[PDB]
């Protein structure tokens, strides 16, 4: 039930606005349009060129009294300044939660500014458009090439030359050959640029001889075409996936496959002899129906009735941070930036107020940073709670206001801001008993609690809290912290409600001392943890040594995306964005027990047997550079396994092709929380693309793998093309050991 991408009637025409920069100090008249497939956002500026936003890279737009305003008075003297409110659009895009833009817009009409923020908002966040196939990204670039023209209206080369950057000579021989105008300029019109002659371009600019194999692989032998048998064995051989079941996901019939050669095949003569040449197999290989990943792997299709200690929970540390621990400037806007992403657990460090004002602030524990207010950072965690995912935010209070009139200051903030979503009350079925478990996120969905007291060295300076008061203590209801003395002593007192906070080195030490309590201590309760104090640069620890064990809320730095922020904002993009991941069925079942630690296969649970191939690589960067390509695979400390790579090509970003022997994952013990590693480095060490896949519902077959960027945003042009085949299992000095068992997966 996951809409396309369907752009509404008044953004196809556009309207009016008159965009502002607040540095420029300047005033110009602008038309927005979006494109009717809904891929750009351009308008006609002052220097007659046509600026363009990609709409996939848009994190918020905001309007309302949520938008900027100006602060120049010449600027406000310009625009004349309560309607003249409602009438302004703030547009937010980035390649991370740091490094914003900002684009100001206000209207000239009368209300369209809420409709605009809507919809864009509607084509940002959308999910089909974000997991597209091949085809898709490629008239994606067709799009961006035919909208950005040139003061005469017609299209450049040079926009054709700084695309495929990685050669020059074919460019122009291909343009030659295609009947094209190749010059410095040559002012191309717009109406022999169509979409076939863009396809004539793109497929003599690049010779493909692996599908030349695969189609000598399956079956034509004989030159020309396929057959409705050939192509129907192909896919009901290759591409299939044998983990399900055959009468709930049924093989493909004839009277159902010509339906693709309908489709795809462009020549009307192999088409009425219900054939397909290599110029139509291609076409098939991106197309919608052959993706990497099933469309019920993104819908919201989680079981969401368990209780919250059965869910990994997308969780930050030191939120209000932009950069190192020690000398940072902290900000209001990246607890937007995390609420927006898909945080579910923020964290606030509030201090005393001065004597001449009272107000507390938020700021690290005497480190000489900057300090936000209280009232601000609650008025936008207010603002974006929902925006994307209507599923309960928890606030993690860590409180040092020692003065208690600023204590009921700050409670009546928290109370007078939220409103009815703050969960002041609990609930009927559910009360603070000994013995009745935790609610389920669909009970609370739109509600936001609070984890505040209830009435050392390497911790950093979340040692040092402060006892609650009679005020502050009446919203701690649900999750409450209490300091950890035992497991078997916390597993009598078998109050649910209770949560514990660890560093890093004591969980390290308490996975590696006792695991099997720490997995029966998790089945009930929630346990929290975040990276130590010696880390003053923000780095990561690698979270899946913590998921392994079933704890729900592992913070991490959101400022720097290393392969820990990598992984978490991959495995987290899946049910929907909601943040919220459902645990295995042997980590949340009282009655089963396993070893985290184990190396054969565990009774009850269906094992895998994965294996990769690297094909080939299109368009991976822009300059005449080796790529290499990287398979790891995250998981229990038996199955990670991150050594493997391939070859470097010599001189081929543009189509290069790799042969070697596959990569082998023979024994993976606990598949539904393996996590496939993909990813591309230049020579040397630049970044080009990554992807995350998991492993319990990834396809088998040749398929196209579209590469995103270090913060999960969809690239355009490169793309790998990969062959998996995934098939179910058949059978043929403590502490060193464990730490040896940790290493690889810690790294
Ligand atoms: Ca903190």
């Amino acid at each position: 039930q996951l809409e396309p991408p369907t752009v509404v009637e008044t953004l196809r025409r556009g309207s009016k606005f008159i965009k502002w920069d607040e540095e420029t100090s300047s005033r110009n008249l602008v038309t927005l349009r979006v494109d009717p497939n809904g891929f750009f956002l351009y308008w006609t500026g002052p220097n007659m060129e046509v600026d363009t936003l990609d709409i996939s890279s848009i994190r918020d737009t905001r309007t309302g009294r949520y938008a900027r305003l100006p602060k120049d008075p010449k600027i406000r003297e310009v625009l004349g300044f309560a309607r003249l409110e409602e009438k302004l659009m703030t547009v937010v895009s980035g390649p991370d939660p740091v490094n914003t833009v900002f684009l100001n817009f206000m209207a000239v009409q009368d209300d369209t500014a809420k409709v605009w923020s809507e919809e864009l908002f509607k084509l940002a966040m959308n999910i089909l458009a974000q997991n597209a196939s091949r085809n898709t990204f490629l008239r994606k670039a067709y799009t961006k090439l035919k909208l950005q023209v040139n003061q005469d209206g017609r299209i450049p080369v040079k926009n054709i030359l700084k695309m495929f950057s990685a050669d020059k000579k074919r460019v122009e021989t291909a343009l030659e050959s295609c009947g094209l105008k190749f010059n410095r300029s040559e002012s191309i019109r717009p109406d022999e640029f169509s979409l076939e002659i863009f396809e004539r371009f793109l497929n003599k600019l690049c010779l493909r001889p692996d599908i030349d194999k695969i189609l000598l692989e399956i079956g034509a032998k004989g030159k020309p075409y396929l057959t409705l048998e050939q192509l129907m064995d192909f896919i009901n051989q290759k591409q299939r996936d044998p983990r399900l079941n055959e009468v709930l996901y049924p093989p493909l019939r004839p009277s159902q496959a010509r339906l693709l050669i309908e489709k795809y095949e462009p020549n009307q003569q192999f088409l009425e002899r219900d054939q397909m040449s290599m110029e139509g197999f291609s076409r098939y290989l991106g197309g919608e129906e052959n993706g990497i990943l099933p469309l019920e792997a993104l819908d919201l299709s989680t079981d969401m009735t368990q209780p919250l200690s059965a869910y990994f929970i997308n969780s930050s540390h030191n939120t209000y941070l932009t950069a190192g621990q020690l000398a940072g400037t902290s900000s209001v806007e990246m607890y937007r930036q995390a609420l927006l992403w898909g945080c579910r657990c923020v964290e606030l460090d509030v201090w005393k107020g001065r004597p001449p004002e009272e107000e507390p602030f938020i700021t690290h524990g005497f480190t000489m940073t900057t300090e936000v207010p209280l009232r601000d950072v609650l008025e936008a965690i207010a603002e974006t709670a929902f925006k994307t995912s209507p599923y309960p935010v928890i606030l993690s209070f860590e409180n040092h206001v020692d003065s208690a009139k600023q204590q009921a200051k700050m409670a009546e903030y928290c109370r007078s801001i939220f409103g009815d979503a703050l969960l002041i009350e609990p609930l009927d079925k559910y009360p603070l008993a000994p013995g009745v478990p935790l609610p389920s996120p669909q009970d609370l969905m739109g509600r936001i609690l609070v984890k505040n007291k209830k009435r050392t060295t390497d911790e950093g300076t979340a040692s040092s809290e402060v006892n609650a008061t009679e005020e502050m203590s009446t919203l701690v209801n649900y999750i409450e912290p209490v300091k950890f003395k035992s497991f078997e002593a916390a597993r009598k007192r078998n109050k649910c409600f209770e949560m514990s906070s660890f560093v890093e080195t004591k969980a390290m030490e308490q996975l590696t001392k006792s695991p099997m309590e720490f997995v029966e201590y998790n089945k009930q309760q929630l346990s929290r943890i975040y990276p130590k104090g010696t880390r003053v640069d923000s780095s990561n620890y690698m979270p899946q040594l913590f998921w392994n064990v079933g704890c729900q809320l592992v913070a991490l730095n959101f400022q720097t995306l290393d392969v820990a922020m990598q992984l978490n904002a991959g495995v987290f993009e899946y049910n929907g964005r909601s943040g919220y991941l459902l645990k295995p069925e042997f980590m949340r079942r009282p009655d089963k027990s396993f070893d985290p630690f184990t190396e054969v296969i565990v009774d009850g649970i269906v094992a895998n047997a994965l294996r990769v191939k690297v094909i080939s690589g299109q368009f991976l960067s822009d300059r005449k550079v080796g790529i290499y390509v990287e398979v790891d695979m995250f998981g229990l400390p038996v199955d990670t396994r991150r050594k493997y790579r391939t070859r470097t090509s010599q001189g081929n970003s543009f189509n290069p092709v790799w042969d070697e022997e596959p990569f082998d994952f023979p024994k993976v013990v606990l598949p539904t929380l393996a996590s496939l590693r993909i990813a591309a480095f230049e020579e040397g060490g630049k970044f080009v693309g990554h992807r995350i896949l998991p492993v319990s519902a990834i396809r088998s077959g040749y398929h196209y793998v579209c590469l995103r960027n270090e913060a999960n945003q969809p690239l355009c042009l490169p793309a790998l093309l990969i062959y998996t085949e995934a098939s179910d299992y058949i059978p043929d000095s403590l502490m060193d050991q464990r730490a040896r068992q940790l290493a690889a997966l810690i790294g």
